[PDB]
C-alpha cells in the first residue's frame, strides 16, 4: 500500500504512524533516518603545497655572450651578468680579467615533503542526499539506503521506498573548497593559473607527481656583487604558510545544521535540516485482517504529571475494555505529542501505562489504542531541567504553543471586543431602521 | 532534585516531606534535626581571682 507523508530529516527522534487500509486492522509503521549522507560533486582544479626553489649551479663562460633560452619548468627564471670574475675555492674562475658571462638560472619545484602537506582545491555543484532508514512495520524490520530526490527506489528485497525531495534545499559547502589533511575550508581560491604571488594558490598542478607545474612567484635574480660565485635572489614569501597561518576555522567546527564533515570522498554526515517526503510500498503480507486483530469497545484516559520537555515526560494510564487476547499498536494522531510504546498487548479489562513526548503546556490529544479514538485531556508543567542533553522529538507548530487558560484569557479579552463590536453594530442597526420609521 | 524546604531548628520532632518529578514516583524525605551547638568566636580577655 502507497503511504506519503512528511518526516523529519534530523537523526534519531523516531517517526510512528498507521495505515488504515479498510477491513485490514490498524496498522503500525516505525521509520527512522539513521544515516544522512550528502555527497557534493568534486572536480580538481590544481593541488599546492610549500614549494622548494631549487636553483642550479650558475652557468659563468668566459669571454663570451651566453644568453638565454626558454623553459617549460616552473616559474623560470632566467637572467644573465656581465663584468664578472668569480671566485670558487682555490682561486679565480675566469682567465678573463672583466669579460665574462654569468647565467643565473632559478625556477621553482614542489618541495619533498608535500607528500602530506598539500592542499587539493575543488569545486562542488550539487548537494546529493543519501539517507539510511530503519523501518519496522508489524513485526518485520528493514534497513534501506534511499537517495532523497523522487526516484530510484533502491532496495526493494520487500520493502518500496520512494524519498521525495526535500522541502530545503541545503549544503554546507561554499562553491570553492579546499582540502587540507582531511581539514574542509571554505575558501575561494583562484582559477588554475590565475596565480598571484603572496597568497594561495601560488605553484600549482593538477596531480603532485605531474611535470606540468605552473608558478607566478616573485622572484628577482640580483646582480652579483662579492667576489665568490653564488646567486643572489629575493622571493615573495610562500602563500600556501601565510594561508595556514590565517586559515581561520575549518569548516568541521562552522559547518551549519550540526553535522559533520569527511574527506576521500568528500561528504557531509548527519545533516539535520528540512522534512522528506517520504513514500512508502508496504506489503499486503503484514497485512492482517480485521476479524484476527482484536477489536475494542470503551477507552478511558488519565494522563498524570505531564512535563513538556524533550524526553518522553509523561505517564497516561489508559483503561480499555478488550474483545479478545492479542498484541495490538497503539498511536497518538496529535503530532504535538509522539508515544515511546508502538504495540501493546491487549487481553481484558486492564490499564496501560504509556510514555509520551510533548510541547504543548496543553495535553488534549486523539490517541489510539489499537483501533478508535480517545481524548486524552490534563495539563502539562514546565520543565525544571533548563538544558537536556538530546533534542526535541517534537517541533513547535503555534496551535498548541499556548496553554489552555492562556487560550481562556485571550480569547476572553477578544470575544469581549467583538462583543462590544456586534453590540455597537445592532443598535446603530436598530436605530437606523427607527429613524427610517 | 534540588528541593528547598523549611524545617524548624527543634530537637527531635521528625519532619516530612514528598520529593517528586513527573516521570518519577514520589519519595519520603525524611529530615530530624538531633543537635544544634551554638558556638561563638570567643576570645579570652582576662583571668582573675
Ligand atoms: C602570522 O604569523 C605570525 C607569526 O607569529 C603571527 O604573529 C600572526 O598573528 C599570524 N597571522 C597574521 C594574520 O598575520
Amino acid at each position: 500500500f502507497e503511504h506519503a507523508t512528511t518526516v523529519p530529516n534530523v537523526p534519531g527522534i523516531p517517526y510512528k504512524a498507521l495505515v488504515e487500509r479498510a477491513g485490514y486492522a490498524p496498522l503500525n509503521l516505525e521509520i527512522t533516518v539513521v544515516s544522512s549522507e550528502l555527497t557534493p560533486s568534486t572536480n580538481k582544479e590544481y593541488v599546492t603545497c610549500k614549494f622548494h626553489t631549487v636553483v642550479p649551479s650558475p652557468q659563468v663562460k668566459c669571454c663570451g655572450s651566453l644568453e638565454c633560452k626558454a623553459s617549460s619548468k616552473a616559474d623560470y627564471t632566467c637572467r644573465v651578468f656581465g663584468g664578472v670574475y668569480p671566485f670558487m675555492w682555490g682561486g679565480a674562475q675566469c682567465f678573463c680579467d672583466s669579460e665574462n658571462t654569468q647565467l643565473s638560472e632559478a625556477y621553482v619545484e614542489f618541495a619533498p615533503d608535500c607528500t602530506i602537506d598539500h592542499a587539493v582545491a575543488l569545486k562542488v555543484h550539487t548537494a546529493a542526499l543519501k539517507v539510511g532508514l530503519r523501518i519496522v512495520y508489524g513485526n518485520t524490520t528493514a534497513r534501506l539506503d534511499t537517495f532523497v530526490n523522487g526516484v530510484t527506489p533502491g532496495s526493494s528485497r520487500d520493502l518500496k521506498v520512494i524519498a521525495g525531495p526535500i522541502s530545503a534545499a541545503f549544503s554546507p559547502f561554499d562553491h570553492k573548497v579546499v582540502i587540507r589533511k582531511g581539514l574542509v575550508y571554505n575558501y575561494d581560491f583562484p582559477e588554475y593559473g590565475a596565480m598571484n604571488p603572496g597568497a594561495f594558490g601560488d605553484i600549482q598542478a593538477s596531480s603532485l607527481d605531474a611535470t606540468d607545474i605552473v608558478a607566478r612567484t616573485d622572484i628577482r635574480l640580483l646582480k652579483p656583487s662579492v667576489k665568490n660565485i653564488h646567486v643572489p635572489y629575493t622571493q615573495a614569501v610562500s602563500g600556501y604558510e601565510m594561508w595556514k597561518n590565517n586559515s581561520g576555522r575549518p569548516l568541521q567546527e562552522t559547518a551549519p545544521f550540526g553535522c559533520k564533515i569527511e574527506v576521500e570522498p568528500l561528504r557531509a554526515t548527519n545533516c539535520a535540516y528540512g522534512h522528506i517526503p517520504i513514500s512508502i510500498d508496504i506489503p499486503d503480507a503484514a497485512f492482517v485482517r480485521s476479524s484476527e486483530s482484536p477489536t475494542i469497545l470503551e477507552v478511558s484516559c488519565t494522563v498524570a504529571d505531564c512535563i513538556y520537555s524533550a524526553d518522553f515526560g509523561g505517564s497516561l494510564t489508559l483503561q480499555y475494555k478488550a474483545n479478545r487476547e492479542g498484541h495490538c499498536p497503539v498511536h497518538s494522531h496529535s503530532t504535538t505529542a509522539v508515544l515511546k510504546e508502538a504495540t501493546t498487548h491487549v487481553t481484558a479489562t486492564g490499564s496501560i501505562t504509556l510514555h509520551f513526548s510533548t510541547s504543548s503546556p496543553q495535553a488534549n490529544f486523539i490517541v489510539s489504542l489499537c483501533g478508535k479514538k480517545t481524548t486524552c485531556n490534563a495539563e502539562c508543567k514546565p520543565p525544571a531541567d533548563h538544558i537536556i542533553g538530546e533534542p526535541h522529538k517534537v517541533d513547535q507548530e503555534f496551535q498548541a504553543a499556548v496553554s489552555k487558560t492562556s487560550w481562556n484569557w485571550l480569547l476572553a479579552l477578544f470575544g469581549g471586543a467583538s462583543s462590544l463590536i456586534v453590540v455597537g453594530l445592532i443598535v446603530l442597526v436598530c436605530s437606523s431602521m427607527l429613524i427610517n420609521t
